[PDB]
């Protein structure tokens, strides 16, 4: 979308599509991604990897992007420096 904005309404779209990647369900059975989570003790996991995702690439390639579709979630929690994202709670 260079030439244009992520609506509200596609953020929102966004924001379901990474709670999916993170959801109880889902995480258990992603060794790829229970392995970033486990790089440290918050389970925080770069945005640039969630770039490269299908359901997140299809809708964008800028991290800042992300970031604005994933802060309302209470859910995910996003870093201070806003690079990266975890789970609002623990491995199941």
């Amino acid at each position: 979308g260079s030439h244009m904005p992520l609506s509200s309404e596609n953020k929102q779209k966004l924001q379901k599509q990474v709670e999916f990647y993170f959801s109880d369900v889902n995480v258990q059975r992603d060794i790829f991604l229970k392995g970033k989570m486990a790089e440290n003790a918050e389970g925080f996991v770069s945005l640039e990897t969630l770039l490269t995702f299908k359901r997140v690439n299809s809708v964008t390639t800028d991290v800042k992007e992300v970031v604005e579709a994933i802060r309302p979630s209470e859910k995910l929690v996003l870093s201070e420096d806003g690079l990266m994202v975890r789970r609002r709670d623990p491995l199941p």
